């Protein structure tokens, strides 16, 4: 409908602050990705609060649905709400009873995405495994999109990888938000993702993270 | 080992209550396991016609119609010919909740169904009271060990009239009738579900499923 | 009018949980506007239960309960003819029951039509492990939600090692007549206990109070 | 003597965001810990005219206002001087979702409160955004101790225009700064709280609440 400015190579650039459990911090971000493969790494640096006393894992999807792979017959509502940008909400409801809230404000300036992230968790127990650190890594997962009460939202079913080959279930719903007008709505689809951290340091001091995502219909044609 | 047939027939009977209403439903079909395909038609027996959408019941009319590939642990054909039953948790968005049980057996080459549905709190002014739902989306099942069974959780929804979506959480616990079946690890089963077609009440229905496991991103 | 100062309870619940399939019977006595009850229940098929029978008591009649003079009392309000409830429990740990009972009278003797559904219970969790000591005390929140009494609860289980095993219950309560006036929100505390039992929990007497009321501060 | 007093005064300080609106709130209040009762006038210093309804907000404007009998141990009186802090989840059932935190300390007569209050997904349609509620309803909250912290779990509703409900799951999560403060036994807390008076656009807002910690039938 519009030239977005998205170029297939993109920089990203991030600032989150949050609360976790009581405990402060502040974790920059450094990255670049390809938004037309939905593939995406960025090196995170712990700029406050440092180490922290839970699970990095919980952060990770909160460190831009315009890294997804939108095939020709979906409406791709991220790449077409730029070059202004969008924001998004999220909750994150675990089964042990910890909660946690995220915000987004995503904008460009030339090859350049900007992140203004927000976290904040309460609830979590004692002995659970984010505030016992005992997480792996998140599984594979499919993200469920759907126009809710006029806004695109997004349901998924996660789960944690634990030690000792549990694992710990999380709930997610994000409602995403284009910043102009006009932007047309998506018919329900679905949105695959991975979620990796390839490396870090042994306080999680320094992290270094990977998504790849792609958008499809579903059974029987995708 | 299995003894399960490229093509094998399905025999069902599902009795239930949803909001004090009994019925009773036999179904008559047949699948393709190793293509993960399946179609069955449906007869209202008791109960009809029905005061609610038929659509609530449709994925308790069995994961042995799933596309195994050869790296994940197929725990359904593996769980023949002894068979194994299933238990399920179906809560909605507006506090409707329902469990459903199967119990699958095998003798030769059909599947027998023994179903049972219970619904409750359905509000009277919501989409399945109302009939206002149109289809299950396709949707992608996460299969896990809990407590030494394999469970599988699914955010699901319903497309409405007007292109509303109406949610629906599933839970399902499998287990096989014979002991030391090995559980899969950690995989995803893509599901689509159909009501191919039906008669004005839904007396008559002919129902369609196609599933595929999967290890996701980035392999599948 | 309809209803006696002491009045006989006849109950009769099929179930099935976790794929056990069981029937129990009641025979018991209460005071409707005392909100007191007494029951003798007894397993006449599926004994011994596998799991724990603390899950099931809730489910073996809102008509015992003490109403203040200041609050509509939908459940009295609705004989001669009866009443019935739909219910739900969902258990924190995935376990999830619904229940089921038709309430009529005749004479003054109450019968009850129960039916009792439980899935997804855990192998080691408190309930298949037979690991629960009681209900806590607790308080149904009670409001009309879509034309129909609703009452919500967050519900505790005490467990051996004093840890608690966490229930929220939703109830949906439907007079038989229709034009039955609806109440008010309000408040109904209960407690619920286990007087005895026999070692397979095959005979229970159970007992339960309940008393209606607006909140702080007129309660 | 005892770090409790009779009659005591309230400092507090609220920093949010709901929905991408920040705001900041300011309370000056005093009450009575015995009696379980209090009240705060509060004062939008940041973000007014709020677009949300004020309702939410106001259980998290500390259960050393409640009145604990004998039998009952107060986790809440014996945290003091050193004080306390709360985390706390709200569950709307629309899916708005709340976090809310406060750092309890005490100087002399004056308990001082820093607040934190972040909420996410609140529909433009709903009761929140459109300011439809009345009051919160009477309730009773559940106190008990989980992974060696003590939790209280509520049933709320908020009363709406045209006498609906919409209903609301809080779960509290209470910590003592000094080590070896003893846990409670598992008890019920009775709370009201309700709004006496604010100014057209809620810049200005006169709150009260009164708690009541009791045992539960048949003792209460
Ligand atoms: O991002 S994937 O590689 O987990
Ligand atoms: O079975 S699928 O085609 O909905
Ligand atoms: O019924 S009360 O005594 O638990
Ligand atoms: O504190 S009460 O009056 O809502």
């Amino acid at each position: 409908h519009h030239m977005s400015a998205i170029k297939p190579d993109m920089k990203i650039n991030l600032r989150m602050e949050g609360n976790v459990n009581g405990h402060h911090f502040v974790i920059d971000g450094d990255g670049t990705g390809k938004p037309f493969e939905g593939k995406q790494s960025m090196d995170l640096e712990v700029k406050e609060g440092g180490p922290l006393p839970f699970a990095f894992d919980i952060l990770t999807t909160a460190f831009n649905r315009v890294f997804a792979e939108y095939p020709d017959h979906i409406q791709d509502y991220f790449k077409q709400s730029f070059p202004k940008g969008y924001s998004w909400e999220r909750s994150l409801t675990f089964e042990d009873g910890g909660i946690c809230i995220a915000r987004n404000d995503i904008t460009m300036e030339g090859d350049t995405f900007y992140n203004k992230v927000r976290f904040h968790g309460v609830n979590f127990p004692a002995n659970g495994p984010v505030m016992q650190k005992k997480t792996l890594k998140w599984e594979p997962s499919t993200e469920k999109m759907y126009v809710r009460d006029g806004v695109l939202t997004g349901d998924i079913t996660m789960a944690l990888l634990l030690e000792g080959n549990a694992h710990y279930r999380c709930d997610s719903r994000t409602t995403y938000k284009a910043k102009e007008k006009g932007v047309k709505l998506p018919g329900y689809h679905l949105v695959d993702h991975c979620i990796e951290i390839l490396s870090h340091d042994k306080d999680y001091n320094k992290v270094k993270l990977y998504e790849h995502a792609v958008a499809h219909s579903g059974l029987p044609d995708n």
